[PDB]
């Protein structure tokens, strides 16, 4: 019954909501990927400071969600939020493969609303979705897939000094 | 078995823990407010902008006590986090006394976690405590109670009126 | 019955609406003390000025408490103001002195205040006491404490000389 | 006995203490009327402003009466200040009320002051109240009825609306 | 019988001097660490740099509760200083492990002094200590915790390359 | 059994060893002269600022012989430090003739390993203690006769007097 509400199906208007807490979600698991490096027992300070930043990008990405939900005349409808799924995040490795396989979930999320948008006729959606969010996943997920496969060359016969070097000279310099 | 945990309860890690998941509830219900204030049947930009900054502060706070958590060598715990307790928030005058609310919430857990630290004999924790939590609840608490004060001498026989000027006048310029 | 008063005895209450009127007290007597040595048949601009000056700081010490007591919710209650002990102030030696005796009054004021506040457990009234009046005090009273030193070893044979040279080369430069 | 004192009799040295302790005293009531309208419960920070400007200009004025009694040869003596007339001051328009009376006898004493300074030939005194005392007085005067009449404008059948719109758009911006 | 002393036991003033002679032990012992990585066969420039900016901060430290000993009115007292436990550190591994334990002992010393001024109602000196001493320990062990775990995950079967990598990489660049 | 060391006797490392001893005891010295000047019974800040500028030099002094010791291929040993030879300074004078009977200690000290390095034919050690250290104490040792002598002519009649004036006029400004 919203005055500008204008070619903006229910189903869309669920499924952003439902986006909302896959990205508060992915935020608060970096938010505990962060503090997990930043333990005295396992001091990755460049891991740490990696996880911190996607934390507030998934944040920054659930509020931008939240505003075109506005601006198309939809409700915002929060839910509970899931703690992380882990709460010690082992190597550098299981952390980027945790990281890897968590950014594939939002990716499928943002193209299964995409696909739903289409059907809809929503070009509106689809421009918003394909503008803010498909190239962001995807240079993400290119960027940790780089990630991994640097860090698996390293981890060799000695993986403490390989998890070592790719902290100091890979990340947060 | 930390290296350098030291005068470090698991009574105040975990009251600790338990803070953290306050302060992120918080941060979300703020987030839910600035969104609700942002909605085209509602639209009080300044009324938005004041939850949102407060969004942030409580997720600031959340982070600063996880931070301290791995200074003294305890181990952050993360559980679900509550949405939050309204889906709509009614009037500027309801919101700001739901606000209240919380921040009082928010202090009595703080009190009563320098209460644990001073029973328990951990300077540390009640300076940290007093240092960066006690007088920015009561400072912010005060501010509340100011704009509520003013709200309600507004909101008279013509409560839109007073809602606009409020938010024009008092409230993000 | 204030909307944000939480955690603010009434006892604490009372004790800071006494401290007030003992720190205009104190500003009304450094008042007094710098328009002495301002006489004509005193002259001792040195002297005036670093009363003046205390005069300044003890007001904004009064202020700083209302504006703390305004914060927790508590209510201002003003007295008569009693005049200074002394319509004339002596030697410098003797104001420095009278000086002291002040401070210390006011210092201990503030402990038994701190001792109040640890007895209600009201952290934030310790914190406060702490953060702006406590260093400050004692960091007042070893100056004045100096002072009075320096005056002793210079008021021997020739009083006057000393007098003049204390004003000259200790005090407003 | 002063070897400086010349053409100043004993009736305007005891006058210029009586008036020293009427400027103190008003000092103290804007000082009061300041921390009322800073109370969260009455939470007017333009108001406030108002005041507590006042309470720093009467300290001045009494300080410029105490120079003065020294550039002359008298001697500056102070008495109790008594505390404000009122503990709680209203509305706005109360407490505009009360600082012009305020302000009225402050001018009636100046004027009685150059009366007796006029009587006993001192054309000094007459020249120290006209040049620093008499205008002030007069414009002080006349902008606070200007606001008075400004505050009887607004609180019409919606005082509280008046009151705020007062507040924000004539005082403290 | 000091004219400036409130409020300031005996015992805390013995405690002060004990602690006084600890933290310049440890500057000592910090002095020795720096000159023995500076030796031309052990060459850790890094390791040495580390250490000889501990020395500055513990002399800083006993420096700062002399001149707290005197705003207090205390008598400083100095006693022996006793030479460092080691003459030679062996690696940085055993060297780091050794600066974790003084520094643990230093702050159990701080721990100690705050319980006593608390038991004798000092908020000074707990103001004091919780300012100045116990967030600066409470951030060093972290950082020493932090480098120890670096410093074993190199050094893994390859110790030399490990303790040449963490100097370069992690230590003063 | 170094790789570098060449043409350093033992003889001349072990002095070198005994000669930090010295100059950290001297520091300890000054830092002790230091904190009495600044007692507030005592009240000398030029004459405290003296003290403490030459515990910092002596320090220097120390580390420049320890890093010469490594250039060497000398090892460093410390051994315990005495605590200085009074605990109370007595007057300026009294300080400044304790001053001057250390710094020709030290003097002796080092004209007497100026003679062992002769002795052992090492011109680096002659011109190391020539350049960095012999003339530093002459000029320092003159100084202070400068300074007794000026002590001495002002402590007259009226001692307390000529002891503040030589701490305004003469020391730290
Ligand atoms: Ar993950
Ligand atoms: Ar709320
Ligand atoms: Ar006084
Ligand atoms: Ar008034
Ligand atoms: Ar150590
Ligand atoms: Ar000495």
């Amino acid at each position: 019954s919203s005055q500008i509400r204008q070619n903006y199906s229910t189903e869309v208007e669920a499924a952003v909501n439902r986006l909302v807490n896959l990205y508060l979600r992915a935020s608060y698991t970096y938010l505990s990927l962060g503090f997990y490096f930043d333990r005295d027992d396992v001091a990755l300070e460049g891991v740490c400071h990696f996880f911190r930043e996607l934390a507030e990008e998934k944040r920054e990405g659930a509020e931008r969600l939240l505003k075109m939900q506005n601006q198309r005349g939809g409700r915002a409808l929060f839910q509970d939020l899931q703690k992380p799924s882990q709460d010690e995040w082992g190597t550098t490795l299981d952390a980027m493969k945790a990281a890897i396989v968590l950014e594939k979930s939002l990716n499928q999320a943002l193209l299964d609303l995409h696909a739903l948008g289409s059907a809809q006729a929503d070009p509106h959606l689809c421009d918003f979705l394909e503008s803010h969010f498909l190239d962001e996943e995807v240079k993400l997920i290119k960027k940790m897939g780089d990630h991994l496969t640097n860090i698996q060359r390293l981890v060799g016969s000695q993986a403490g000094l390989g998890e070592y070097l790719f902290e100091r000279l890979t990340l947060k310099h």
